């Protein structure tokens, strides 16, 4: 009570938020690419420098942002994706908090360059200072958006110390893009590090090509396609033969909830109870769960790392049977 | 882009935040009690009804809130605990985001009644409506604060469905109070459910009494006191004989970082590598880690469930040796 209850300064409040949603450079790449995805992009170019500690650039060929909404694109709690509780409990987009760009801007030097098909001119914008004041100025750019995040954590020096080696940090970025590339086979994604191209995923409107290109040939050889459907619950993807799964292959344990990369304990357990009951070790897989958004809650973690299902036992059993069925 | 980028309505934005910090009634109890603790309370009375789905009342004998700051006590991003980045990287209080009361208010009917030693009159306040407008009116109350949360999730009906049985929900509350009672032996804490008193922890200025009263006699009998200190790192608490630890006793695996109930994987692993190397199963313990706030980061999860240590390997090894030493 010595200190008066007071509203935190805009930048500091955003930095507090940034600590919860932006752990490392990979986290920045994750949010910006998901933004690009929500914008209907079909091609995404990601340029990384020094593990992302120096620069993180993401360009997409999405619908872009309107000149008079760029500042809103950087303001707290501002979003174009949802506008009510009804929209929230029926999420149909990767973003919905309207916080990512604001959090990231407060902990780096972020620039937003964009143009819409209806605009003849392009514009760039950036927040700045204790009050996160926004500047919008002229620019040259194609229809679409380019995000530039430089000096990550430069104003929160203590967080930078948690940064691992550049190589390590890039590996986490590379892993994120992997997870995202598996989520959207229809999107072309190019990733470069230090001027050199590391990968270029080709869009698929046979996914076997990309699957192998992303997870390796080893997985593709052991991969068993899945097609499981009940009421409105659907399970797709691939599961490897437990008897022919190695520790290396076990590093591939990806699951998605309505196209959103998730890491659910309920899902993994269901999948294991199936490989255990059959084999009689750690399974390798790439599963996609499709469900009515009303039956799942994705507003549990600020980074969307978790989800909770309204009918927990029903969903678990659905995946169990689904996997178990394929193994036989 | 069909929908314009727009600032979310105050209540909805808070509800989005509430989904990340307030999972269940126990979560509400956690935040409010921590508030009471930060306020210097030495006695805290918690009245619960129907698992907390009906009512959650917390009264403390802390310093209270100033009349002209009650609305600020409910506004977003408003706090009296920190005011700069320097304060953030040196956290010395349980709260610091200035968000809890605002999140909780948007998902229930919350009332704040309080009075300071300098005030002759008491006042109560509550946020309300889409814009979370605040009302402050006269009231009768001792020096201290009373929080009343009724109808949890009444305006977010879908979240209420995730509510388990009243008995189950109260058990999670009971567990939280347990963890908190172990964190502050010097605080009297009374917990009641449906008019009936469930427990009453007595303040200690020999902690063995409370320890037994909280974790059971079984633990007290197997408990081995710890006193480990290095540079500024300190480890205190109790660890049970692995050879004499049962699954029931394994349910007691509590650890604290600067008095804050945490569940760190680094800490648990270090503790296990010690019981493994000695015994040659799951250990039972109550450990307290004291460290310079600059060496730890507690701004990782909106609920403060996690932390990251600047010198990870140093801390892990510190606890390993600490425990390992006691087992021998
Ligand atoms: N690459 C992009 N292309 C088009 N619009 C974008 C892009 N990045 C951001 N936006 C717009 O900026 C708004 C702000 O983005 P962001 O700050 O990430 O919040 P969000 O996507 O709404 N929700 P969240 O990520 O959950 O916090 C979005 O709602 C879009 O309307
Ligand atoms: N029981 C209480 N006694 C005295 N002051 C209180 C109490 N509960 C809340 N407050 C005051 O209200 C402010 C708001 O509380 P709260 O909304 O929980 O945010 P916080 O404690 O600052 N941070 P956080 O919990 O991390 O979001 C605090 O900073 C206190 O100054
Ligand atoms: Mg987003
Ligand atoms: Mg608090
Ligand atoms: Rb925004
Ligand atoms: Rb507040």
């Amino acid at each position: 009570s010595h200190m008066p209850i007071q509203v935190l300064p805009p930048q500091l409040a955003n930095q507090i938020a940034a600590g919860e949603v932006v752990e490392r450079p990979a986290s920045v790449v994750k949010e910006l690419v998901e933004n690009s995805l929500d914008a209907g992009a079909t091609r995404i170019d990601i340029d990384i420098e020094r593990g992302g500690a120096k620069l993180i650039r993401i360009r997409d060929n999405g619908c872009g942002i309107k000149k008079d909404e760029l500042a809103l694109a950087l303001a707290r709690h501002a979003t174009s994706k949802i506008a009510s509780l009804d929209d929230l409990e029926a999420i149909i987009s990767l973003g919905f908090r309207g916080e990512a760009l604001a959090s990231i801007s407060s902990v780096s030097r972020l620039t937003l360059t964009s143009r819409t098909a209806e605009q003849q001119e392009a514009w760039q914008a950036y927040a700045e200072g204790r009050d996160m004041n926004v500047t919008v100025k002229p620019a040259a750019h194609p229809v679409g958006t380019t995000l530039e995040v430089l000096d990550l954590f430069y104003n929160t020096p203590a967080r930078r110390k948690f940064l691992r080696t550049e190589k390590t940090e890039f590996n986490h970025i590379d892993e994120i893009i992997r997870r995202i590339a598996l989520a959207r086979f229809d999107v072309t994604i190019n990733l470069s590090h230090n001027g050199k191209i590391v990968r270029q995923y080709r869009a698929v409107p046979q996914k076997e090509r990309r699957l192998g290109a992303i997870c390796g040939t080893a997985f593709l050889e052991q991969a068993l396609a899945i097609e499981w459907q009940h009421g409105d619950l659907t399970l797709r993807g691939w599961v490897a033969d437990p008897n022919h799964t190695t520790p290396a292959l076990a590093e591939i344990q990806y699951c998605y909830v309505n196209g959103r990369m998730m890491r659910d304990r309920l899902i993994n357990h269901a999948i294991r109870q199936a490989c255990e009951d059959k084999l009689g070790q750690q399974p390798a897989f790439v599963l996609y769960l499709e469900i009515d958004p009303h039956q799942v809650d994705v507003n549990v973690h600020p980074a969307k790392h978790e989800v909770r299902f309204h009918q927990s036992r029903l969903v678990h059993d659905f995946i169990y049977q689904g996997v178990l069925s394929v193994l036989q």
